[PDB]
């Protein structure tokens, strides 16, 4: 179902209220954030803006919908320990419509390069100040490169990437995808279709992978993250592994080896941040537990 405008395209807006079901989904975050304060490990729940939270300025009023509503019954209901990042939040208190806008692509349903920069920088400068294992260098523009294309078509628009510095510098990347291939390194995975004039944001970012492992010797800590995502952290995964000396990410669409307590210690798990836009609040993707 979608909503077209001034030629934005807004994909599956909240109808309707879903208390019932997160309400339902929510004990799964319970028992799990139990079971990590147990082992003193820090549980961050970053919320990307869905793109018909972040532009439901573009609806009519008489059109309506609940997705505002639906998040704060989340927040509402989370642990006193579980800590989110609320992105959609801190946009609206800190930016016009229109800058947040120019946040997402006009058709595909993601935020572009330049909002998941400002929601990497977010998280991560918001991790840094609570946080009482993760120490790195507050994240800072003049920090990267932003390079566009500026003309291309997602399955025109400009295109960009934030590249460290001096590069991403990564001791090894490795992923496992659905058909079972193993992926060696970092160009193998993110950005592969840069140079395509029309592809997906799978193409131009990453796809979703059941497991991608980075091991970061320069990091400044002695942080082993888990990463639990949907398709928004898809194009900050890098960044994010930028920031730990070791990173798991995983989708748990796609990863079924064993489930996320038996992850988090066959690999000796010490943070965990989930990257859940902030519309996918229950169901598939909160079955942590075989």
């Amino acid at each position: 179902i979608i909503l077209t405008d001034d030629k934005w395209l807004l994909k599956n807006p909240a109808w309707t209220k879903k208390y019932n079901e997160i309400e339902q989904s929510m004990p799964a975050i319970n028992d799990l954030s139990q079971f990590l304060k147990e082992q003193n490990v820090e549980f961050y729940f970053a919320l990307p803006p869905s793109k018909t939270n972040a532009l439901s300025f573009k609806l009519p009023s008489h059109i309506h919908t609940y997705a505002q509503e639906n998040l704060n019954y989340f927040l509402k209901k989370l642990p006193a320990d579980v800590k989110p990042i609320k992105l959609m939040e801190h946009f609206k208190q800190n930016y016009t419509n229109e800058e947040i806008q120019d946040m997402y692509f006009k058709t595909d349903h993601h935020w572009n390069m330049d909002g998941a920069f400002l929601g990497y920088q977010y998280i991560m400068n918001t991790i840094g100040q609570q946080s009482s294992i993760y120490k790195g260098k507050e994240i800072a523009a003049a920090d990267y490169t932003r390079t566009c294309a500026q003309n291309k078509h997602l399955v025109g628009e400009k295109l960009c990437y934030y590249t460290p510095k001096d590069g991403f510098n990564f001791t090894s990347v490795t992923a496992k995808d659905v058909q079972g291939t193993v992926h060696q390194n970092l160009d193998e995975i993110y950005g592969v279709e840069a140079a395509a004039d029309t592809t997906s944001y799978a193409g131009y970012y990453t796809d979703d992978y059941p497991e991608i492992v980075i091991e970061n010797n320069n990091a400044q800590n002695e942080v082993r993250a888990l990463v639990l995502k949907d398709s928004f952290a898809n194009a900050i995964v890098p960044h994010l592994a930028q920031s730990f000396k070791h990173t798991s990410i995983l989708d748990l669409r796609h990863y079924h080896e064993k489930d996320v307590y038996q992850y988090i210690q066959d690999n000796n798990i010490n943070m965990v941040l989930f990257v859940y836009s902030d519309s996918n609040l229950s169901g598939d993707m909160f079955k942590f537990k075989k």
